[PDB]
């Protein structure tokens, strides 16, 4: 069992849950109320200096980032899964597209949203341009493979479809992205039966709930 | 030879130069003059969607995002040197300290100084303490290793140690970091044989001129 200090809405702590879920890691869950401030107590920062979640503790081995988290337990506990590439020439795509996510389409996401989600403020219109821009670039991504970064599925289809899917329900209109659409379709037919609704459905919403709600 | 499209004074494509001249990667460069707008014609619009650089094409493999070129160009020619650790241990710890610098530290470099650099901003407060609070998290990490993630020098420490140098060289006041100012020295002596000057201080200057100027 790998310790994960986390937050069921967090996007970034359902994609390491469901990944989990998927190559069968197990989790002893210790639940972090970040609103309470409950990260910032001086054993959780005496453990990781950004004091942020997901963090992980796999038997001493303390990392954060919910990315790094992925390749790492993925190259810990994978199997018969090829959920990241050895070769690296494809590797590098895998990686490419989770960077993208973390610098680029999640990113933001967080900008257009978790301001009105964390202080009520008014949506930007400049705001959620720049995110439509970014899917733009996602749906020309999604042109060479049948998925995001391989012809298979792996990784950063997680990580993506964990953005994708927050977006989704935050109820943006993703008519104009055909593409992304259909892939996000293959993402939750792909991970159903390995966690999806429980796990990151049902977080979305209350995330989504929270940004509606205010 | 990798073919490169960059811009010298670019602190993710000076992350590129500094690795492929430590590694004997030769490369064919291409100037994308983003000032005037080159990365946005078609056919490079038509190479990477994002039109960004650096854009690597090795030999038809394209591949974009700085850092994702860091650990390929080190899968696929590096050699002797182990900056990036085949023990997935220990690859995490780096990888992580990769992620820290482009969703945390260097975002914030550019969210407190391309602004200002780009439209003549004026400097915001708030936004500079953030920079400090991530030097900050930085300066805890250094603790535990002699180099950023490592007891030895990998590419994250390439990475960093352009995105800090970056920093110092806009003379923002480093001093509440000795770790960070401590390992900085070594990230240049490490690369002063390696065309550091040629490549980073040349290439920070010219951008904090640009800073300053105005
Ligand atoms: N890039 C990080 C982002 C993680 C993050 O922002 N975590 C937030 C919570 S959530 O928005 O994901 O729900 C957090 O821990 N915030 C508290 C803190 O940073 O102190 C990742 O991918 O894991
Ligand atoms: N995360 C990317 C960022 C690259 C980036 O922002 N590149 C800028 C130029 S610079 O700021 O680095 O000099 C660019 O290509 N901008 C033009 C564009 O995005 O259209 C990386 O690490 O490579
Ligand atoms: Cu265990
Ligand atoms: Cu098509
Ligand atoms: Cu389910
Ligand atoms: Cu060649
Ligand atoms: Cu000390
Ligand atoms: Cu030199």
């Amino acid at each position: 069992t790998t310790v994960l200090y986390y937050l069921p809405a967090s996007p970034p702590c359902r994609s390491v849950l469901l990944l989990a879920k998927m190559i069968g890691v197990e989790l002893d869950l210790k639940v972090l109320n970040i609103m309470e401030g409950e990260q910032l107590k001086p054993d959780f920062v005496e453990l990781n200096p950004q004091h942020c979640i997901p963090t992980m503790d796999d038997h001493g081995l303390v990392l954060w980032e919910s990315r790094v988290i992925l390749s790492y337990l993925v190259s810990a506990y994978g199997k018969d899964e090829n959920l990241y590439p050895k070769d690296f020439r494809s590797r590098a795509i895998v990686d490419q597209r989770l960077h993208f996510d973390l610098g680029t389409l999640y990113q933001r996401v967080v900008d257009y949203y978790f301001p009105t989600i964390h202080l009520g403020a008014h949506l930007d219109q400049t705001k959620k341009a720049k995110l439509a821009e970014a899917l733009g670039w996602f749906e020309a991504m999604l042109k060479q493979y049948q998925w995001s970064a391989a012809n298979h599925f792996t990784i950063a289809d997680i990580a993506l479809c964990v953005t994708v899917s927050q977006i989704e329900a935050f109820q943006f209109d993703l008519h104009p992205y055909p593409r992304v659409r259909a892939w996000l379709l293959k993402c939750k037919d792909e991970l159903e039966g390995h966690g999806y609704k429980e796990i990151n459905e049902t977080g979305a919403e209350t995330l989504a709930g929270l940004f509606r709600s205010k």
